[PDB]
DNA sequence: TTGACTCTCTTAA
DNA sequence: GAGAGTCA
DNA sequence: TTGACTCTCTTAA
DNA sequence: GAGAGTCA
């Protein structure tokens, strides 16, 4: 097995690689109708996308090491997470974008959690809009507001009551 | 079926269908430290469910009817919404409960809306604790909360910005 | 050892 | 959150 | 005609 | 949101 010391290593090699990534700067909403900065770390569109890292979908990446004759692959945005415990209350931690930004690699961008919480950030109103994640959101979730529902709910007769 | 007579009719006939089912009472969380109830009208939990119903998975049931020698199907939580569109920016309209119950067919507790905003109810804080759905949730959503979240934000060098 | 592709899988609406 | 087929 | 089963699919994290 | 195979 990978020792501590390695594990870290391969925490560095993929912080060095990816902080030489594309760093573009995003204005998000807060909430509040307040407006921040995020500085997303960006992996490129098409090959080469950096030592290391190699793209098995769309929208998915994998880091890959070798060490003492071993391929060693992680999910390209695990990497800062591999000294932290793998599951929370019998859920698959997950990375987490805090800046709803799938390209993006900035590990200040990333948290660790259920893929419930994950996905539940794509709806809270923000950091400054009422946010109660324990690790706040670093901005409004993408889908926040009132949304587009086309009809409510109805009866024709009389059989029901809320 | 294609005549809005048709689609009616099959409507009302769900209806004192479902009208039918028993009706449990549930206690729920509005947001704000607050309580309210509602009557959930709930297919049973096996054979025989109902005129015109049959289960297709666990917690999936289909409503059926032949209507000029031809079987016509629908998902079973769609039939109250047959005359609305089925499609909203290009994304399909889904039910949706309100009352994070799929056994329940009560119209009432339903909407139909995008399937993100359909996901999104499940955090939602609530109608009294500041739930800004156009259509309004009749409950906090069930995943509403701090979260687990194991691991934040973090970086071994001096590479990254938020 | 490394890059650039390939494939399928998980979850819960 | 969906659609559709096999039997009786 | 109606009932009770079987199977796979969609979406976006 | 994931893991794993092939080829040079
Ligand atoms: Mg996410
Ligand atoms: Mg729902
Ligand atoms: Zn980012
Ligand atoms: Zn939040
Ligand atoms: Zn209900
Ligand atoms: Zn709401």
């Amino acid at each position: 097995a990978l020792t501590n010391a390695q594990i870290l290593a391969v925490i560095d090699s993929w912080e060095e690689t990816v902080g030489q990534f594309p760093v573009i700067t995003h204005h998000v909403p807060l909430g509040g109708g307040l407006q921040g900065t995020l500085h997303c770390y960006e992996i490129p569109l098409a090959a080469p996308y950096g030592v290391g890292f190699a793209k098995n979908g769309p929208t998915r990446w994998q880091y890959k090491r070798t060490i003492n004759q071993v391929v060693h692959r992680w999910g390209s945005h695990t990497v800062p997470f591999l000294l932290e415990p793998d599951n929370i209350n019998g859920k698959t931690c997950t990375a987490s974008h805090l800046c709803h930004n799938t390209r993006c690699h900035n590990p200040l961008h990333l948290c660790w959690e259920s893929l419930d919480d994950n996905k539940g950030r794509n709806w809270c109103p923000g950091p400054n809009g009422g946010c109660v994640h324990a690790v706040v959101c670093l901005r409004q979730g993408p889908l926040y507001g009132p949304g587009a529902t086309v009809a409510g709910p109805q009866q024709r007769g009389s059989h029901f009551v809320v």
